[PDB]
Formats: structure tokens, C-alpha cells, sequence
């Protein structure tokens, strides 16, 4: 066939479909898992998901990098061959990367696109940019915060800014763990593996953030006003109450969890005062919210907030969360994949027979 592929590799998910289309189709867990004993080759994604439990399950995706290799390889044949159902020597592939990836680490990805997958032509993309990009925009700061890892990451014209990127390991994946850790401390039993995925479900769906924790916290107290029952596959009820809003509360103030990082807000502030006093401006008015840790409820609101805080009182201030943001890295891949512009720029099977890996670059 012909069509761009577009694959956007994160930590907890793989987004993968075809450039031009307006949503990822296949979206599933970022898993590959081997037989145990029990089981006595390899599954991938939903199928490991619900074959975990005679499977040895592992994240090929730590913190964003691709850290197990022969299970990504697993991940990318699932991907073209099971999910997209197309074969990939017949289709143009644009992967995707965490900010401040190795270079050594580009090329592997290269490498194997182009001899085990034998692609025509492919390319590689840094996510928060193209969050960016698919918010229609070429200068602004993007907090991207997924499963595994959040970044700021500040672009101007086009391209980031990389001695004014942060990085913080606190992610979806810490927040649906505290969440169960509260559940659990209101006297709830969340053990299992499915009971996890529960939790994530409840998370996804009831948690918000709060404007301002400690009044929050008093209308929690003092009214049921913010109690929300949420039902489980079996039947079961729970009520989650101020649970809903101290679970993200954590981006805020990471000391919930133990960590002593700077919050959100802070690590946002911290950026733009990395870059060059005459581009701030610009930064300041133009916070792009990607990526599935930012879907709370309330994230936007409260970003401006306490960014006014921290900026100068003149300051234009605004936070811009597109509804679509789960899905804010694949879109914008899929927008670049098919400008006519960005034609010429894709890397072909011919041009890296003659360079090898470091083409990438
Ligand atoms: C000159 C230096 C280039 C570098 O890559 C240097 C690196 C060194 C490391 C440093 C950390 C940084 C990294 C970086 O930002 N890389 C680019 C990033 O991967 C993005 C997704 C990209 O590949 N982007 C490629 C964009 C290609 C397009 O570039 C343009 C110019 C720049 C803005 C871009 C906007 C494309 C989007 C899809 C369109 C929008 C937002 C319209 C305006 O709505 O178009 C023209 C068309 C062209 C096809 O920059
Ligand atoms: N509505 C929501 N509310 C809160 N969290 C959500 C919501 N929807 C998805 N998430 C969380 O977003 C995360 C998945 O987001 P995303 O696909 O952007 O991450 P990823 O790319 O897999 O990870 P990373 O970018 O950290 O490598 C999960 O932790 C998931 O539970
Ligand atoms: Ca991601
Ligand atoms: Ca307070
Ligand atoms: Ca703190
Ligand atoms: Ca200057």
C-alpha cells in the first residue's frame, strides 16, 4: 500500500495510525510479554494485557527512552503487522522520541526500521515539538506529561530550545500508584493486577485538580458536594471523595509522593527563566498542555494560576489545553508527515545505505 505511517512510542502507550487521519486508530499499552512456566513466543499490547498472568510483562519505554530493544522490535511488528495490518517495507514511517534522547539512541531506532523492517524512508521527531506543531504554533513552551515522564520544553521558530528543557520522573503512572496508595488508606482493597487497571480507570475518569488544595479540602470535609460512586466491573461501588483532586494535586506539590522536585508550575517558570529574556513573552503566552497526565480536569485553570504567581505582574499569561491532547504528539506527527515540504525530508532506505545510522541526525 502507500499511506505514511505515524507511530508515537510512549512509556504506557503506543499511538500508531496513518498520517492524515485525525486520531491515532490503534492505541494500546506499550507492553510485550514472553511466556512464563505456565505458558512454557512473544505478545504484545492488549492481547499481553489480557494474556499477562502467564506472560512475563515488561516496558520496553522507561521515563520516555527505549531502554529493551528486542521488545520494541516486538512492539513495531505488532504494530504494522498486527494493528495497522499493513507491511512495512511498502510504507514511509515517522517515529517519534523523548526530548534530550541520546544520539546513539536515534540511531538504533534507525537501524532497525531500515534492516529488520526494511522500510522505504523514516524519520524521527521529537514529541513535545510536535505538540506544538499540532496546536498550529512554531513558538511557545509545551508541558508534556504522559505515563513515564513529563518534560518542559521550551521551541522558538520550530525547533526546542534543549539548555532550557526540564525533566521530571513523575508521571501517570506515580499518580494512578497514589491513588491507589489513598484508596487503599480510605479502606479500600486495590492489590491485583486488574485491581491497578481499576484504579487507572478511576483516575482517568473522577480525578480532577482543584483550584485551591486547602479549600478543596474544607468543602471535602464538610459537604458531599464532591463525592462522585464510581462502579466496578463487578458491581461493586466505591465513593471517591477528596481522593479525586489529592491524587493530581501531586504535579503540583510532588512532597505528596516523597519527591522533593519542584512542581509543575515551578519547573514551567524555571524554563522560560532559562531562555533569553526577549523571547519570555512569547513563551508565556503560548503553554501548551499535551499529553495524557494533563487531561485533569481543572490542569488549565490552575496552571494560570499559579503561573501568575511566578511571572511579573504584566505579564500576559495563557495556558492552552487542546481537547484532543492525548493525542497531541501523533497528531502533530501526522500533520508534518504530510506537508509537501516535508517530503524531501524524509530519510530513505538509499540515503542510509550510504551514511549508515548517524543520517538521522
Ligand atoms: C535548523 C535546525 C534544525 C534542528 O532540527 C536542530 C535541532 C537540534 C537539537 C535541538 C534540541 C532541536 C530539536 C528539535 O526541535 N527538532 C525538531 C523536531 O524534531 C520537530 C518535530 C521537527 O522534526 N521539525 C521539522 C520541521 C520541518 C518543517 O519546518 C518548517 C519550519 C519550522 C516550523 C515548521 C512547522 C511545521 C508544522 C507542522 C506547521 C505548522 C505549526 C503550521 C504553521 O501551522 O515548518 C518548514 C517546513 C518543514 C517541513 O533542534
Ligand atoms: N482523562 C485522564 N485523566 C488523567 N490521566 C489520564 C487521562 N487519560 C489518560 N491519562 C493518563 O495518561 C497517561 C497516558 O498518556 P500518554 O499516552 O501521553 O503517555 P505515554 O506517551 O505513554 O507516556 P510518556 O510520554 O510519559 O512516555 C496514563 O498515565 C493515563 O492513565
Ligand atoms: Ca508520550
Ligand atoms: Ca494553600
Ligand atoms: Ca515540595
Ligand atoms: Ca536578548
Amino acid at each position: 500500500e502507500t499511506t505514511a505511517l505515524v507511530c508515537d512510542n510512549g512509556s504506557g502507550l503506543v499511538k500508531a495510525g496513518f498520517a492524515g487521519d485525525d486520531a491515532p486508530r490503534a492505541v494500546f499499552p506499550s507492553i510485550v510479554g514472553r511466556p512464563r512456566h505456565q505458558g512454557v513466543d512473544s505478545y504484545v499490547g492488549d492481547e499481553a494485557q489480557s494474556k499477562r498472568g502467564i506472560l512475563t510483562l515488561k516496558y520496553p519505554i522507561e521515563h520516555g527512552i527505549i531502554t529493551n530493544w528486542d521488545d520494541m522490535e516486538k512492539i513495531w511488528h505488532h504494530t504494522f503487522y498486527n494493528e495497522l495490518r499493513v507491511a512495512p517495507e511498502e510504507h514511509p514511517t515517522l517515529l517519534t522520541e523523548a526530548p534530550l534522547n541520546p544520539k546513539a539512541n536515534r540511531e538504533k531506532m534507525t537501524q532497525i526500521m531500515f534492516e529488520t523492517f526494511n522500510v522505504p524512508a523514516m524519520y524521527v521527531a521529537i514529541q513535545a515539538v510536535l505538540s506544538l506543531y499540532a496546536s498550529g504554533r512554531t513558538t511557545g513552551i509545551v508541558l508534556d506529561s504522559g505515563d513515564g515522564v513529563t518534560h518542559n520544553v521550551p521551541i522558538y521558530e520550530g525547533y526546542a530550545l534543549p539548555h532550557a528543557i526540564m525533566r521530571l520522573d513523575l508521571a501517570g503512572r506515580d499518580l494512578t500508584d497514589y491513588l491507589m496508595k489513598i484508596l487503599t488508606e480510605r479502606g479500600y482493597s486495590f492489590v491485583t493486577t486488574a485491581e491497578r487497571e481499576i484504579v487507572r480507570d478511576i483516575k482517568e475518569k473522577l480525578c480532577y485538580v482543584a483550584l485551591d488544595f486547602e479549600n478543596e479540602m474544607a468543602t471535602a470535609a464538610s459537604s458531599s458536594s464532591l463525592e462522585k460512586s464510581y462502579e466496578l466491573p463487578d458491581g461493586q461501588v466505591i465513593t471517591i471523595g477528596n481522593e479525586r483532586f489529592r491524587c493530581p494535586e501531586t504535579l503540583f506539590q510532588p512532597s505528596f509522593i516523597g519527591m522533593e522536585s519542584a512542581g509543575i508550575h515551578e519547573t514551567t517558570y524555571n524554563s522560560i527563566m532559562k531562555c533569553d529574556i526577549d523571547i519570555r513573552k512569547d513563551l508565556y503566552a503560548n503553554n501548551v498542555m499535551s499529553g495524557g497526565t494533563t487531561m485533569y480536569p481543572g490542569i488549565a485553570d490552575r496552571m494560570q494560576k499559579e503561573i501568575t504567581a511566578l511571572a511579573p505582574s504584566t505579564m500576559k499569561i495563557k495556558i492552552i489545553a487542546p481537547p484532543e491532547r492525548k493525542y497531541s504528539v501523533w497528531i502533530g506527527g501526522s500533520i508534518l508527515a504530510s506537508l509537501s515540504t516535508f517530503q524531501q525530508m524524509w530519510i530513505t532506505k538509499q540515503e542510509y545505505d550510504e551514511a549508515g545510522p548517524s543520517i538521522v541526525h
